[PDB]
């Protein structure tokens, strides 16, 4: 259900945001707005990659906005679909800042 | 040298040629201005893809919505469908700045 699939996706995020070495190199220093698309609402995550926090809420001025439907998430997260794809699909719309979004399209 | 200009010519014909396919009154959702910069050995080629007024221009605009730096064999292989606009993000291909919606609305159109 959408509860159980929401949740897997946020600790999925919490583990690699966590498994970040904060001294090692970096690439993506951002704050991101992360809205979830689903068939109930919109789950709404700040993904603060500068102080490698994951919160839920809506930050006021995020570097990038990402917003995306559950499932293609998760897709993309057990890769049965690919970020290019997922762009080529019109699955993902951004905001903001386009550095910022090409060098986590590299990470994920 | 000559293998480089033959493939920048091919770059901006097949550029041309696209945006010259697009119907001005039809659907369009890429509107903006992107500065194109091909990184050669020769220098850098430098261009303006202007896609509210459908016009492909040399120079370096001032302020244009999204800037775009490839490699010239990147975009040899892009312009050519043998790279993916997507597959050339995931590996740290395509250097942009500006503005992450038109970034990705092109994206979508190729
Ligand atoms: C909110 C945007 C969508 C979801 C963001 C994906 C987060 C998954 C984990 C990202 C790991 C970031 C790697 C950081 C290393 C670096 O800065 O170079
Ligand atoms: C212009 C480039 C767009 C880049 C944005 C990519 C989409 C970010 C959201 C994808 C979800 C990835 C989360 C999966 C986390 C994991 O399983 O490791
Ligand atoms: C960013 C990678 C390379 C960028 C080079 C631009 C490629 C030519 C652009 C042609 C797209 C025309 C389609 C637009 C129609 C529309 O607005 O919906």
């Amino acid at each position: 259900g959408i509860r159980m699939s929401v949740e897997t996706i946020i600790e999925r995020i919490k583990a690699r945001v966590g498994a970040v070495d904060p001294n090692g190199p970096r690439k993506v220093l951002g704050v991101f707005q992360l809205n979830i698309k689903t068939a109930s609402g919109v789950e709404q995550w700040i993904v603060d990659l500068k102080q490698l926090k994951v919160d839920q809420g809506v930050f006021a001025s995020p570097d990038v906005t990402v917003t995306v439907g559950l499932e293609d998430m998760l897709a993309i997260s057990g890769k049965t679909l690919t970020v290019g794809d997922a762009l080529k699909q019109g699955k993902i719309e951004l905001s903001g800042d386009a550095d910022l979004a090409a060098k986590l399209a590299e990470v994920i």
